[PDB]
């Protein structure tokens, strides 16, 4: 089997995308941020405290005749940017493009934090990080992916994100047409339960190639590319009048600056991120202060090849026995 189903950016920024993703019988269709940095499928619902849901579509179990509740199990998970939520756990029928798993954990919010509740865009999270990071007691719950694996053509998937544009999740097969040259693939450590990678170095604009080993993770579930401050120094530097801002929490730019680009490393190849991709814009409305997208990692303890850099790029999940990914030019 094989799904395919178009992402888009929830806001003018590409601050996340969001993905139709069908729930129960008959369908209830949410629109969930697909997030390779987590393993958790959870969902607004008929369970949310009333007064944390403004805008979002729930998830009615009792409307489901396929849906289970998961007796005993329970969720809670907090994230990187210090958000929340938590819950309890039913197992339902759900699709992704054409792609159908049944009896999937499907984690129902009775708790979410304010930065949900204030996203009316995302009606819950669909993780695709190894299953060992779910988040449910007292028995751990596999992630859409898992459960599919076994029944796809290929144990699969890839993100081809778009900048400020639609892109798309396909399962189970690579679609050749979707990018240029070729796919270079590289080693992964799953002993995070992430898509850890180790990154063979970094450009700025037209500079020279620095190779150095960067070991971060592909995470389509944060915005930003998050590096060293070694690196993300050397960007910014390149910048007239950028500067890291303790009060707004990052580097921030003169809205009138043409950005260079951000090369990085896969194995011998080489990933452009162009520069426009890097503005997001005004720190607060009608600044000329705009917020950058490469960000200093330092104190997250981890690096972070967030949407910034991975929208450059055709993005293989290889979900194989020994697990790779893969990146290709688009």
């Amino acid at each position: 089997s094989t799904g395919s189903a178009t992402t888009t950016p929830i806001d003018s920024l590409d601050d996340a995308y969001i993905t139709p993703v069908q729930i129960g019988t008959p369908a209830q269709t949410l629109n969930l941020d697909f997030d390779t940095g987590s393993s958790d499928l959870w969902v607004f619902s008929s369970e949310t405290t009333a007064s944390e849901v403004d805008g979002q579509t729930i998830y009615t179990p009792s409307k489901s005749t396929t849906a289970k509740l998961l007796s005993g199990a329970t969720w809670s998970i907090s994230y990187g940017d210090g958000s929340s939520s938590s819950g309890d756990v039913y197992t339902d029928t759900v699709s992704v493009g054409g792609l159908t798993v049944t009896g999937q954990a499907v984690e129902s919010a009775k708790k979410v934090s304010s930065s949900f509740t204030e996203d009316s865009t995302i009606d819950g999270l669909l993780g695709l990080a190894f299953s060992t990071l779910n988040t449910v007691s007292p028995t751990q719950q596999k992630t859409f992916f898992d459960n599919a694996k076994a029944s796809l053509d290929s144990p699969v998937f890839t993100a081809d994100l778009g900048y400020h544009a639609p892109g798309t999740y396909n399962f189970g097969f690579i679609d050749t047409t979707a990018y240029t040259g070729s796919i270079t693939y590289t080693a992964v450590s799953t002993k995070q339960g992430f898509w850890e990678w180790t990154s063979t170095g970094y450009a700025v604009g037209s500079g020279t190639f620095k190779s150095t080993s960067i070991d971060g993770i592909a995470d389509t579930g944060t915005t930003l590319l998050y590096l060293p401050a070694t690196v993300v120094s050397a960007y910014w530097a390149q910048v007239s009048g950028a500067k890291s801002s303790s009060s707004v929490g990052g580097y921030v730019f003169p809205c009138s600056a043409t950005l260079p680009s951000f090369t990085f490393g896969v194995g011998s190849a080489r990933i452009v991120i162009p520069g426009d991709y890097i503005d997001f814009g005004p720190i607060s409305t009608g600044s000329s202060s705009c917020f950058g997208g490469i960000q200093s990692s330092a104190g997250i303890g981890i690096n972070i090849f967030g949407d910034v850099a991975l929208k450059a790029a055709f993005v293989v999940f290889n979900g194989a026995t020994t697990p790779t990914l893969g990146f290709a030019s688009k």
